[PDB]
């Protein structure tokens, strides 16, 4: 109930509106995303209504909301990395197998969060996983994030980003969470690779053939262990029934084994 300049100290923009700030009380690094009130907010409202709901060190945390002007400012944990599409572009170098390891087992651990909680992100891919300074793994963007009821256990809303859909997303039948385990294996391949298979086709074409096609692998297979050709094989199985789940999918050999996030220490003081 305080003003929100009394309470932030706002410092540089983060992006373009998203700005770094300081919680005058306790000294906490926050990010803070300005939206003008009289804007569209149909993903801003769904996306703080999901986060407000989740409480995992694997999902970026919402701490609420203010009006200052004729702006809302929506306040959020601060992951001072950025995204792992960031990085990538920042170091101008795709990550390695122990890299992708030890992002995607934290990664497989807010997904089987948000699936517990019945939840479906839909739009997984290295944008919308946001490293702390730490090197600690946080899923972002709810904006398009689905909720399966107990008189709705299936979604059918065509929706993602097309290059990381799923087949039975695209296709008219119902899905659910097991939709999230295909985007993470397009987004395995996109951070080994540094985008997605089909990247260089028209989005709208590329949705059109991936419900048809054989699930994709590697373009150069030979630079992978058996373990990542096999993790990638198993998140891309087009049978949504027979899909490996999150939970199983973290005793898989690639991910069981990755490293703690010291590993990321390197890539993170090169990104920033
Ligand atoms: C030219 O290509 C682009 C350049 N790169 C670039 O803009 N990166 C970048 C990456 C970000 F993650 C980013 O946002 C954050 C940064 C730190 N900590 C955060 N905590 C929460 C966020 C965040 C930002 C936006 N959201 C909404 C989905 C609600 N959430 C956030 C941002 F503002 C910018
Ligand atoms: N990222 C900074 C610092 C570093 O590389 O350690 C430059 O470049």
């Amino acid at each position: 109930t305080k003003q929100p300049e009394e309470v932030f100290d706002v410092l540089e923009k983060l992006g373009e509106s998203v700005y770094k700030a300081i919680h005058k009380e306790t000294g906490q690094i926050v990010a803070i995303k300005q939206v003008p009130v009289e804007s569209d907010l149909q993903e801003i409202i769904k996306e703080i209504s999901i986060m407000q709901q989740c409480d995992s060190p694997h999902v970026v945390k919402y701490y609420g909301s203010y009006f200052k002007n004729t702006d809302l400012w929506i306040v959020m944990e601060y992951c001072g990395a950025g995204s792992v599409s960031d990085i990538i572009r920042l170091r101008n170098k795709t990550l390695t197998e122990d890299e992708i390891a030890t992002i995607l087992q934290s990664t497989l651990k807010g997904l089987e969060y948000l699936h517990f909680m019945r939840k479906i992100h839909r739009d997984i891919k290295a944008g919308n996983i946001l490293l702390n300074t730490e090197g600690h793994a946080k899923l972002a963007d709810f904006g398009v994030a689905g909720q399966l009821t107990d008189t709705m256990a299936k979604r059918n809303t065509v929706i993602g980003t097309p290059f990381w859909m799923a087949p039975e997303v695209i296709q008219e039948i119902g899905y659910n969470c097991v939709a999230d385990i295909w985007s993470l294996g397009i987004t395995a391949i996109e951070m080994a690779e540094g985008k997605p298979p089909y990247a260089d086709i028209h989005p709208m074409r590329a949705i059109f053939m991936i419900p048809t096609n054989p699930p994709p692998t590697f373009r150069k297979p030979e630079l992978w262990s058996d373990n990542f050709t096999d993790f990638v094989k198993q998140c891309l199985v087009k049978s949504p029934e027979q899909r490996a789940t999150a939970t199983q999918l973290l005793q898989h050999p690639f991910v069981r084994s990755a490293k703690g996030v010291s590993i990321l220490r390197d890539l993170i003081n090169e990104a920033m």
